[PDB]
């Protein structure tokens, strides 16, 4: 029953990265963190200008093509492989495809023990934080705030609308089996 | 009565930068933002290793020497000069010297119309956010949370302990005379 | 004859920022660094989406409107004011307007002692570095490589095409009167 | 004979990251990039303050403990797993242990087709660039410039002392079998 992977899902500006660093500080054993964002940074820059890659609409929409998806797949497998190799992994994701996305993960994970975490946050509030951070495309927060969880099943749910990252971290750590 | 400068004061991780970007988005006229941090980034790197410069204790303490202070002074004058030249300026500061610090500003400002803003936040909560951001020296938040406001007089006060940046932004904008 | 300001001019990716940090390390007295880029970061984000602000064409072109120019002006005056106040200032600029730009500076500077530095670099090579850094809009380097110096007069010229930043730094420092 | 992984080795400031982005732009197929630095960013912050983790001496030295090494191991396996899954991977490493380090990789890689790249650069020059970038601990460049290659065998060697990143990129791409 030892937890091997902690997969978090939430919309942009919902507070995931903040929760991730807190978890890494709180949890006693070292946990590696990776996510759709670190994956993007690891993909070639041109992937962001290629049709079957990832595209950022000016209104904050996000489109994903097969070239991008294909790469992501091998990446996912590698992350699972790290867990298998004995590294405790935290995944900061954004299930744009809702349930479809969670399934995709389930397939790569297999019988590996995973803690599915849901990070919610009022769209309006997320949108406010989006402005405050100033480093995201205005509109992503709102567009993602809800559709991301539709049909997704979690083992734990935190809502950053009125809870600090460190607090949400404590709630999540409590469900982590050593 | 037109506001020329908005000087914010608060401890590390209290939420100032977030409020600043919100203000820049909210306010109709363009406001330039500068602060102790941009000043630091503009000072030579070695200033951070020189005795009369700025020193960061491992426990999160911050010491300021005369070499640093001298530079800061000319900088302050320049910022005031920008206001005088007609640029709307926002200053994100950290009054380590409490009232002493506010006086220092008053001297540079003169009869220029300034909106003194206080950004408060529970030390414990600030410390939590400090961990979540992971890019500050652990301990700064708590050490600064309160001593920074002792003896300081504001025209407006916001407390980020339970208020989003955008909200605090709205409260502050309301006191800005066009 | 003491040098109060060091104004560098060069196209994107020509190597200015690198030379700037070297100068700050080399020069014995503390020099504050500021530039078109720090100014941009200090301007509201929306300035980048407003017509009379600054616009970044997808091919790497850069357009500047009056709203942006107006702000820049007050900023320039403030920087000069810092020099006057006794702070040694380094300005990392990009004379898009060639000679016109240098004149604009001359007007703000007045009789202040300034060291005009020219940072050149082969367009092709600059374009290569542009790719290597991956954090600029492809095409800026080439578009700026030359037009930026047309009609501009320097006291010192360095060419980073075959010279390291630290070397160019040494050449520039040598012309700085204490 | 299709190349699955490109493993680059070089000392800090030798120019690897710059070469990596160029390769990602040059190579026709998408290549994911990862390295000791992205791994560090993915490890908990505290790993940098824990004895068996990674420690940064003030003079630029770097020490690695077993806790850090253990994690790195599972990470290495995961990266190899990504290659196996069909993702083209580029690894930006720093063989502090010289030959010992290359062996460690050979063990994880197995019979996977790998292109071993060596990125050299004169210590003095690397040290100069270290200053110019200003975001590394002074002294790392020099300490690493040479010891890193002792006993290491490459399929290709580039020297950034007098060659631009894009050029070195071209030399390396030429040895990549599709
Ligand atoms: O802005 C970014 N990422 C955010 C999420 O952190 C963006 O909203 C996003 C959402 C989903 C996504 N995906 O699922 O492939 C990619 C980017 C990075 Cl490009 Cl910096
Ligand atoms: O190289 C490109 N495109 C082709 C299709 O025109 C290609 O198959 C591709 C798309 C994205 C990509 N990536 O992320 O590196 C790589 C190759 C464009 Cl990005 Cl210029
Ligand atoms: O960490 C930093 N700054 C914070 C404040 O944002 C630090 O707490 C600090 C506080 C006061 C200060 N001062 O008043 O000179 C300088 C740095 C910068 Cl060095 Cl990145
Ligand atoms: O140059 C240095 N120090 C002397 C005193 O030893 C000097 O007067 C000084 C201190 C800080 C500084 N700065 O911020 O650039 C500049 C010069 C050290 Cl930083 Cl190496
Ligand atoms: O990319 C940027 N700046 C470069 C120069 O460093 C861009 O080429 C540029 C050039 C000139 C300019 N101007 O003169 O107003 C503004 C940006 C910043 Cl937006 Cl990050
Ligand atoms: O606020 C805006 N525009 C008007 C004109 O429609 C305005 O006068 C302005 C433009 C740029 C700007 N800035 O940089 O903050 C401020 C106000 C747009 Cl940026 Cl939404
Ligand atoms: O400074 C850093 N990394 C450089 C290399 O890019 C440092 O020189 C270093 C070298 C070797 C290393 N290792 O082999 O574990 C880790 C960091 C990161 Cl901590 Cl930002
Ligand atoms: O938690 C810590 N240490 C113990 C040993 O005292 C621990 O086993 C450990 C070290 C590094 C680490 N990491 O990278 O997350 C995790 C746990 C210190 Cl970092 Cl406070």
């Amino acid at each position: 029953m030892t937890t091997r992977m902690i997969i978090l899902n939430g919309g942009s500006s919902a507070g995931k990265s903040g929760i991730v660093r807190c978890l890494q500080s709180v949890l006693p054993e070292p946990w590696l963190a990776f996510g759709v964002d670190s994956l993007i940074e690891a993909m070639p820059l041109k992937m962001q200008s290629a049709e079957g890659g990832i595209e950022f609409d000016a209104d904050g929409g996000v489109s994903i093509g097969p070239e991008f998806r294909a790469l992501e797949g091998a990446w996912a497998e590698g992350v699972v492989a790290m867990a298998r190799a004995g590294a405790r992994i935290i995944i900061d994701d954004v299930f744009l495809g809702g349930a479809a996305a969670q399934e995709r993960w389930r397939s790569f994970v297999g019988d590996l023990d995973v803690l599915w975490v849901g990070v919610r946050c009022d769209g309006a509030v997320a949108e406010g934080r989006e402005t405050a951070r100033g480093d995201r495309v205005a509109g992503m927060a709102a567009k993602q705030a809800y559709v991301v969880h539709e049909g997704v099943e979690y083992d734990v749910e935190v809502d950053t609308t009125h809870k600090e990252s460190i607090e949400c971290a404590w709630a999540i750590a409590a469900h982590v089996v050593p």
